[PDB]
């Protein structure tokens, strides 16, 4: 009896999820940041973000197809964090470092916060 | 941005598996013989060519129940489902032929290749 672990499977799935997202397949939510719209899978959001996890665990909010993020959240930093959720890659530049950390703190992605803090420190 | 955080994909899959066991946002029942397996369509689709084709056909895309072909055995399907959500494929001499046959059906060819090696080791 063997329990075989496939070590790039998790990477393969997340990659596929991203492919479904870029074709807009089975995306079941629109996140509204200021007034820009991002389509996403609820399940991915919850799997990465303490905020979205909190929200969608509420059996009431669970079938909401629209979510209005707080208005201090800028769309640029959100889009970067959405890309990270889906790619495990974080586009960090001096120009965006601050908007990314604030958005991450807000989404409760604390490992993203702490790599932003590590970045800050050239 | 050159750096990827490979464990992230693993966190993501770990949390999707959590949602599944809590039955949060599961949106399909897969029916295998007379056995029901709750799941998320996105995850099935990201893991199986067959599921990708089913959930991408508009006549099938919007049903909460999907029946697999009658020949498919429930023990085999349960192992593949666990694999999709954990990356671990649990093979036993008691389950192997049905896992192979079920993985072939689901067009999961790397899992098929690993079953053949186990039978050769057995
Ligand atoms: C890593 O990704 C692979 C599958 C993952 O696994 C699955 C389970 O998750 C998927 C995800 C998340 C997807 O988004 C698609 C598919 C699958 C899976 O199957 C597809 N699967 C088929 C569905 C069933 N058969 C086809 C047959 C029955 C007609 C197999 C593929 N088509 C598929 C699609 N779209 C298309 O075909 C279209 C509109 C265009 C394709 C253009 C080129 C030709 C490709 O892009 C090529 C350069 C390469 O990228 C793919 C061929 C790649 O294959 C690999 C590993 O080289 C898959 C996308 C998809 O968008």
């Amino acid at each position: 009896a063997s329990q075989i672990q496939f070590t790039r499977h998790a990477s393969d799935v997340l990659l596929n999820l991203n492919r479904l997202r870029s074709r807009d397949i089975l995306t079941d939510v629109v996140i509204v940041v200021s007034r820009e719209q991002f389509r996403a899978h609820k399940t991915v959001l919850m799997a990465c973000s303490g905020l979205f996890y909190s929200i969608f665990t509420d059996q009431l909010k669970r079938n909401l197809s629209v979510i209005n993020l707080d208005p201090e959240i800028n769309p640029e930093g959100f889009n970067i964090l959405l890309d990270f959720m889906y790619t495990s890659r974080l586009n960090l530049r001096e120009g965006n470092i601050m908007a990314v950390m604030a958005t991450a703190m807000y989404l409760q992605m604390e490992h993203v916060v702490d790599t932003c803090r590590k970045f800050i420190k050239a």
